[PDB]
């Protein structure tokens, strides 16, 4: 075992990845990391190693329960979500929920997201520069979508935004905030669930309630924890990615310009930005080896955790030529920005649609878009990206 390195590596600001990732990915075998909490772990940074750990069934998410897992947050809720499980329980839960999220299902949302984006832009223009691209655009878009899909009132977004912020915090200042704010959110969601039981609506929460109450296909806690997981993943991810994508395109303005000239390139460009633009401030959730297994030149013994550095793997020059360059037309772009295998992002079709429409509207309406102040990047959070992003035009 190599001496453990402190992790996460950072940085928080901009789109760079720490040189420590490059060094690790260049080095034979896996490296060892120690996070603020839990046991030390292996870190996988090469593309092939990442995909083995994420997609080979000899690695487990469920086994985490037998451990004090490597992590940046003190509280481990051990939620009953599909993401914390292996087959067959993962399969059961995903099978029920995924119908709401397929390309085929979410496509009807495209004009709705399009129209919302344009209305938000109308409002930014009416006010006058500067706008905050986060508060005025990037946050409302995905929040509106997940609220309407799940059945969580958009009017409550200040409340649940506060809880989300606390739950995502990796700050040692007030280390109990995540745990107690999750309790607040649990009570809130419980209230919504009770409302829908008394009177169902055309939303995913009501659908899951039927799956449990009528079909006995999931437990009460599974129901609760999927409401929570989907609400948070449903908005915070996209809300971070929109401004980061825009920053990438404006920071190297040849890319913004190419998309102005060639809007048909938007889907390809969005894939390249999912490859390049980091979402996590640190790695994928740990996977535990079920049995001894060789990974990237290292024997990972049964019971040992491996963290997958998605962002670093996405810049593996063994797989992606000129990996540190954005190439909007990059071919066979099978990045792992949405993961890979069993826990591949359920929200990927929705995220893709959201990012495509968010960029399309800004490119159409604000071709002269520019950063117009200090970008406050999220710091000491599970996610990376601008918290506020002053823009002009
Ligand atoms: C830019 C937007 C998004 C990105 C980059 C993203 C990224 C990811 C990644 C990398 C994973 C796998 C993590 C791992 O294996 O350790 C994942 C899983 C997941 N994501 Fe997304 N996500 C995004 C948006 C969304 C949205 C809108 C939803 C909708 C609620 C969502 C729901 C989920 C769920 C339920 C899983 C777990 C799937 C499973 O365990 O089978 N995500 N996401
Ligand atoms: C519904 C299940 C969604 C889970 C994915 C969300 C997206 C993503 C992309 C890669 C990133 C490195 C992580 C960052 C972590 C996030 C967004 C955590 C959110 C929060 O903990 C949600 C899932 C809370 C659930 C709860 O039950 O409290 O997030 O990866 C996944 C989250 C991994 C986590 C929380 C790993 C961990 O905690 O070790």
């Amino acid at each position: 075992y190599p001496e453990s390195l402190s992790y996460p590596f950072g940085p928080d600001e901009g789109l760079a990845l720490s040189e420590s990732y490059t060094r690790a990915r260049d080095t034979d075998g896996l490296i060892r990391v120690k996070l603020p909490y839990g046991e030390p772990a292996w870190l996988a940074t090469r593309y092939e190693d990442a995909r083995l750990v994420l997609g080979d069934a000899r690695f487990s998410r469920a086994l985490s329960e037998e451990h004090d897992p490597p992590r940046a947050r003190k509280f481990n809720a051990q939620a009953k979500s599909m993401f914390n499980m292996d087959a067959p329980d993962h399969t059961r839960l995903r099978r029920l929920i995924s119908k709401a999220f397929t390309i085929r299902r979410v496509e009807e949302l495209r004009p709705k997201v399009h129209d919302l984006a344009h209305r938000l832009i109308d409002d930014m223009l009416a006010k006058g520069e500067p706008a905050d691209l986060v508060a005025d655009y990037a946050l409302p878009i995905p929040t509106t979508v997940i609220c309407e899909l799940l059945g969580v009132p958009f009017e409550d977004r200040e409340k649940f935004g506060r809880w989300t912020d606390a739950i995502l915090s990796t700050s040692t200042l007030n280390p109990e905030e995540g745990r107690v704010k999750r309790m607040e959110l649990v009570g809130y969601i419980g209230g919504i669930i009770a409302a829908r039981r008394a009177q169902p609506a055309d939303d995913l929460i009501s659908g899951m309630i039927e799956a449990r109450d009528v079909q006995d296909k999931l437990t009460e806690q599974e129901l609760l924890d999927h409401c929570i997981g989907l609400l948070i993943a449903g908005h915070e991810t996209t809300a971070s990615q929109i401004p980061s994508f825009v920053y990438a395109l404006l920071d190297q303005p040849q890319h913004w310009k190419r998309l102005l000239d060639d809007p048909e390139l938007i889907p390809s460009a969005v894939e390249e930005l999912f490859r390049f633009v980091p979402l996590g401030s640190g790695s994928a959730a740990p996977r535990y080896a079920r049995e001894d297994i060789e990974v990237g030149g290292t024997l990972v013994r049964a019971g040992e955790p491996v963290l997958v550095a998605l962002g670093a793997a996405n810049r593996d020059g063994l797989r992606f030529e000129d990996p540190e360059e954005i190439k909007l037309d990059r071919p066979s772009n099978h990045h792992i920005g949405f993961g890979h295998g069993i826990h591949h992002c359920l929200g990927a079709p929705l995220a893709r649609l959201e990012l495509q429409e968010a960029l399309r509207a800004l490119l159409e309406r604000l071709p002269t878009l520019k950063v117009a102040g200090d970008i406050a990047w999220k710091s000491e959070m599970m996610v990376r990206g601008p918290r506020s992003m002053p823009v002009g035009w």
